[PDB]
């Protein structure tokens, strides 16, 4: 068996779940404790912002957060995290530390990998990202026809985009001033092409943004960008004012043809998923100028401080995680979906359904045992309130259970009509989780059908169907506003809470040999495709598809 | 018990996989049958290119399928899809006909609802749509000023919202000389703001779309849209050269203040979700044009015509469908992923979220007994190869299993770098349903940790985790070109799974009821807001939050 299966905090909180959970049920539970809200909610007063973390609205008592927290002390979270901070290769597939804290270290104190602070290059690389977001976004530093920069491409895909992405489509009001910002992934062609299409070579700056500098998506791109620039520019000396790297790989750098001046330097120890606070945040700085992305930095500091020194029983990402376990390996859902009430927040979902599926998608042990329980959950999600008319009438009425987080800043970046479209957003943020928990009675329904006029066949007939069996947990998450530092403090506690569930299981958080074993693969296709002759290599479905394919593509629509 | 799991056809199929599922190998049926590709796959020919729906990546046998397809029968498929194309009232609870095939129904065959063919009235909005675009598209419709149009602004939530932007988004480049799009949807004012802060008064038209015409998010943005209009028209006639409606409400769209004439009826047999064929799609067509939104039509109403006329063993939609029972209510799957390798298609997953899950997430049948097995699942997805990078290390090495969809066109609409971007995708597509089914075995993976120059001791402990169980089942749905025609085909075509599953279920695939109780709870809450008087009225999570806005809502930060 494997390490939490084996654990007796984990068998005494499964066997209270089969004896007890039947009888939780979220009204009665509101009903009995008017203290409810007061005793399972953290109002984190960061000193610029509050955040509240309100898990009452959730299938649980003391007792069970209580057994919860000492299964995590149980299972050694504080030690491990301790480990993590130190700069202890914790990635133990690869040898490596585990150190996103160390890039967002605000106050300094050294953190040593192989008996050598990293905070010097840390801050080195700070300070080479700070000079050059002034000289862009000043109109300081020029094209090849001597035209300020008006646009930034960033070229990179799973941890070198989605990160940068979302920060920029979530910062967004802190943009004036700063350049238009592109985010080239796929390599569908249609993505770059698309984005050159609207550009000039004159007045774009591209960002070529990969840890490993050979990502095939990323390199193909790049080098379709550097084509399409020399095409018009005809120097390559050029090259130098408009593409800059962020990479680990200074040799693949230069062969591509890139200034090591040009190059902005991270390390093996940030995961890509983990990345946007270092070089790769590029991108963020440029948009929104560095000193918002010094505050995102801090934000996340502020968070990381709480992770640290606070007990586990009001330590926010450490009681997101239990209550994960809690949903995942005793209740057996599947799913954790992530719902912010915020337009701005579109790609949060998004970000995370990486952060948290690359991160805890394993099924190995650091024994080397299998796993004989679950591991991370699927996580998914769109902003509210376009949820509301998508997808909840299965959340409400569905045979799925799905832990929700809502989230919301109290301010709006966008206070039109006085207030009047935030307030509505408000209150259907609040109403959803309500009626989530609540539900609504066969008798509560009943009087409702009868008071609208139905008669007694049509009230029967349509009854079952306006029931809402309620019981449906959720956290959530209200924040004084969407600041640079508030979002750096939120996508941190939710970067703890993956790292405390991956502890807890026993897996490695860190490394991704299902994303290693997918850049090896299209390899052996690639060169099939060319030509006319049939394929018999592969299984039948592989050549079948193959000769699809071949028979189709020359055919005129 | 409910109909589904009283019946003996599935009842077989339950005990069947119970005694034998623990068999089922996908490598092991290949490597059995070389006719597996052949006997597991549909190439449609539509005249209009071939859609390839490959299903032989699936854990099923040839009598599984015959099982399967018993239960459909069984489960009386075949009788439900001729009832709801023959205009019964299939939609129980409310008693309305099920219709989105009458507004793409090309032959023009009559079609009853109380008696009376629809088909007049249907052609009559789509002849005033084709006018209305021409006058549009033209520049002979004229602004406040006398200019032409230059962009159109859908303002709409849900299946008023999702269609429109997703086939826009699908069938961009389809829309050169067609005014620019945009789609204000979220109550959040921020939707609004942005969209309206890089427009002219001058040169844009709003579309109101809504079924009831009183859904308060999309009025309240309309008014905010009229409100920011008439602040530089001066001139509430001129509302009539800048805002139409798409409605079954005559009345309402009168009220708001829109010219009777700039109205696009449809109605109350057309669902929000399957609306897009409708008055609904009005801004696709004035996007696309109106010809290519009659393709759209006109592959939909092919795949109308090969569900209806297809024997079910060889029925895609069909297959798709009892594929989908057999991973839900065989082996429990409660996600289906879509994952679309195409940019174009970025908006997919996210239509056949509503599509799917606001349709099927029920559990009430027709007798008004609960069901007692799942019914909908959680849909979810990213275009490829983006996901490869992001969530797809869970797909391979994670805990769950995830039936996949992977959709591919075969031709690019960008054959960049002598279509070097195209073929990468296509292997990427065709190695990753391949890695899916074979994972790789210790043997494999021990020769790479040896060449690699692994010791002894490391290759022992890396191995388990380079290992992969493989045996993920996917689809691979290939088609010609993604042209207006195949889109429409392959809506179509889930539209058609999602209702098979529905029968199967005995659930109303085509009710909502599920919405109702957070907007009751919304309309509650929304004037408590107001005000710096305590809130108490509510649970302490619900009161506890409200008091954190007020508090929090006048903080400087
Ligand atoms: O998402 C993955 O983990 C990586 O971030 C992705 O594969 C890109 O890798 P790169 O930064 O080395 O190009
Ligand atoms: O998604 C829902 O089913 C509806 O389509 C949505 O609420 C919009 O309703 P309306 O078209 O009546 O405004």
């Amino acid at each position: 068996m494997a390490a939490l299966t084996r654990n007796p905090q984990f068998q005494k909180l499964l066997e209270w779940h089969r004896a007890n959970s039947a009888n939780l049920k979220l009204r009665e539970l509101f009903e009995a404790d008017p203290e409810r809200f007061n005793n399972f909610s953290l109002n984190l007063n960061t000193n610029h912002g509050h955040i509240l973390v309100d898990y009452s609205k959730n299938l649980v008592s003391k007792e069970v957060m209580q057994m919860l927290v000492e299964l995590a002390k149980s299972r050694g979270v504080e030690a491990a995290r301790d480990n993590m901070f130190s700069g202890s290769k914790i990635n133990y597939t690869e040898d490596r530390a585990v150190l996103h804290v160390a890039l967002r270290n605000r106050s300094n104190t050294p953190i040593k990998v192989d008996g050598k602070d990293v905070m010097p290059e840390v801050n080195r690389v700070l300070d080479k990202m700070k000079s050059f977001c002034q000289r862009v976004r000043s109109g300081d530093w020029k094209g090849y026809t001597g035209k300020s920069i008006t646009d930034i491409i960033n070229i990179g895909i799973g941890g070198s985009d989605l990160g940068p992405l979302m920060v920029t489509e979530a910062l967004k009001p802190y943009s004036k001033g700063g350049p238009r910002v592109w985010f080239v992934s796929n390599i569908d062609g249609t993505h770059i092409a698309k984005t050159l299409a609207s550009l000039s070579p004159e007045t774009s700056l591209f960002i070529i943004a990969s840890k490993t500098f050979t990502t095939q998506e990323t390199i193909t791109n790049a080098e379709t960008a550097k084509e399409w620039f020399l095409e018009a520019a005809k120097d390559p000396s050029a090259v130098a004012k408009h593409f800059v790297a962020l990479s680990t790989n200074t040799a693949k750098v230069k062969e591509f043809g890139i200034d090591p001046q040009n190059m902005f330097e991270f390390w093996d120890w940030v995961g890509g998923r983990y990345s946007l606070w270092s070089a790769i945040g590029l991108s963020i700085a440029l948009h929104v100028g560095f000193d918002h992305f010094e505050q995102l930095l801090s934000g996340a500091h502020w968070m990381d401080q709480h992770f640290l020194k606070t007990p586990l029983e009001k330590n926010a990402p450490v009681l997101l995680a239990l209550l994960g376990i809690w949903y995942i390996n005793c209740y057996g859902c599947e799913t954790h979906a992530l719902l912010p009430y915020d337009q701005y927040m579109h790609r949060f979902a998004a970000y995370f359904q990486q952060g948290d599926m690359e991160s805890n998608g394993k099924y190995i042990t650091k024994s080397g045992a299998r796993v004989d329980h679950q591991t991370g959950p699927i996580v998914w999600g769109e902003p509210g309130t376009n949820g509301q008319h998508a997808f909840y009438q299965l959340i409400h009425q569905g045979t799925k259970m799905i832990p929700c987080d809502f989230l919301i800043p109290v301010q709006t970046q966008h206070p039109i009509r006085k207030g009047l479209h935030h307030k509505i957003l408000l209150a259907n943020f609040l109403a959803q989780t309500e009626a989530l928990m609540k539900g609504k009675l066969p008798e509560e329904a009943r009087k409702e059908l009868q008071a609208a006029g139905k008669s007694p066949e049509d009230l029967e007939k349509l009854l079952p169907h306006k029931v809402f069996e309620g019981n449906r947990p959720t956290n959530s998450i209200v924040f004084t506003k969407l600041t640079p530092f508030i979002l750096g403090a939120l996508i941190a506690m939710y970067e703890h809470k993956i790292f405390v569930q991956g502890i807890m299981w026993d897996i490695n958080s860190f490394d991704q040999w299902g994303v290693e074993l997918g850049k090896q693969l299209a390899k052996k296709i690639e060169p099939e495709l060319e030509g006319s002759s049939a394929v018999t290599s592969h299984d039948s479905s592989t050549n079948g598809l193959i000769s699809f394919i071949k028979q189709q593509r020359d055919t005129k629509l």
